[PDB]
């Protein structure tokens, strides 16, 4: 690329960016000098490693809310810019070392319990993940031509799915406005981005074209095509059989795996990063398995983080699907995501639901739950 050459007739100091105020892991990992060695490297596929810090030099975060900072282009981004995107995954994953190996376990005999949360406090349970094919540039570079032939062979892929898993494909640029309707109704649709996050990486480019929602006759599964990853993948069931989901999810992604690799397409996974996302910190697992949760007495309670803490989970909003209920309804998901099995992390999920539901019960009845306050796990 000239342009990258026209940069490097500048000294380096010169094009580092002021990332002085800046609260993202990328602004805390970024040295002067990192990119002076780095800012010549670029991928087979063009990417270099301004592309890669672009949107943590825009979006400076929160001390509170510290964001990652950077993205992925393709998946020899992460080996290519490897001497920074290491140091800020140690960082954000909980001291992953660069020589730490992650396990992926999608066997859900594997997990133990978790048939039966309880329905009077558990409204719905839903696990969602991410994958990316390999050989395609990521979302943030990929090409018109590229995110054509991803949705094409994807389409195929699910439209091959039947069973419980059978479904249908709706193309967003084709969406009548009843169809777009029933989405936005069913929680199913996804608009276009708007964040001067996602607008600034190129995350939006050519909207809608090759973006598409593929979602099960039983609104139980339900798989996103080129919206911020290749696949954006959900198992969910209202209710508290969070074997149920998982399963489903582990089923539907192995079928859609055999598919792939049966027309020679593989999803990007190595044994240290899992599986290959846009975002670092969506790496190994890019699991977010949660419940919606009937906690109003847990909610006000001046413990409630810690105990969340402890049980590695977190209170990733509040209010249920339906809004509403904010405060008394929370969304609770695991909190690792690498370093962690899909098995373990959806087995830590059950059983920290299950504390918390006796600790809810124990303020309910107007006692105290010191005495069940867990230990950090
Ligand atoms: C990790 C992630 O999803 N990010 C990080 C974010 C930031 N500014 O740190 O920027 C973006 C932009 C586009 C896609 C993903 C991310």
């Amino acid at each position: 690329n000239s342009h990258n050459a026209l940069k490097l007739r500048f000294p380096a100091e010169d094009e580092f960016p002021d990332l002085s105020a800046h609260n993202n892991h990328m602004a805390k990992v970024l040295t002067p000098e990192l990119y002076a060695e780095l800012r010549a490297k670029s991928t087979p596929s063009g990417f270099t490693l301004d592309d890669v810090i672009q949107t943590g030099v825009d979006n400076p975060g929160h001390p509170y809310i510290m964001t990652v900072g950077c993205v992925a282009g393709d998946e020899e981004s992460y080996e290519v810019f490897k001497d920074l995107f290491d140091p800020i995954i140690e960082d954000r994953h909980g001291g992953y070392k660069p020589s730490d190996e992650h396990k992926t376990d999608l066997n859900p005999d594997n997990l133990q319990g978790g048939d039966d949360l309880d329905p009077n406090y558990v409204l719905s349970s839903r696990v969602r993940t991410g994958r990316s094919i390999r050989g395609f540039c990521l979302p943030p570079h990929c090409s018109r031509g590229e995110r054509r032939a991803i949705e094409k062979l994807a389409v195929e892929a699910l439209s091959s799915l039947d069973g419980d898993l059978a479904g249908r494909y709706y193309a967003l640029k084709s969406m009548t406005e009843a169809e777009q309707q029933q989405l936005i109704d069913d929680h199913f649709l996804f608009d276009k981005p708007v964040s001067p996050l996602l607008l600034a990486s190129g995350m939006a480019r050519d909207w809608p074209d090759a973006r598409g929602i593929w979602h099960n006759d039983n609104k139980t599964f339900l798989v996103w095509v080129n919206e911020e990853d290749h696949l954006r993948v959900i198992s969910m069931q209202k209710g508290g059989n969070m074997k149920e989901v998982f399963t489903r999810f582990c089923t539907g992604l192995t079928q859609i795996e055999t598919l792939f690799k049966s027309k020679d397409y593989e999803f990007m996974w190595n044994p240290h990063l899992g599986y290959i996302l846009t975002c670092p910190s969506n790496l190994g697992t890019g699991l977010r398995a949660g419940v919606h949760i009937k906690l109003p007495n847990l909610g006000k309670h001046e413990k409630f983080s810690e105990v969340l803490k402890r049980l590695r989970l977190q209170k990733r909003g509040t209010g249920g699907v339906d809004t509403a209920a904010v405060g008394g309804v929370f969304d609770v998901s695991n909190a690792d995501r690498l370093g962690f099995s899909e098995v373990e992390l959806v087995q830590m999920v059950v059983d920290g639901v299950k504390l918390l539901i006796e600790m809810e019960q124990r303020l309910e009845q107007g006692q105290a739950i010191d005495d069940l306050m867990p230990a950090q796990k």
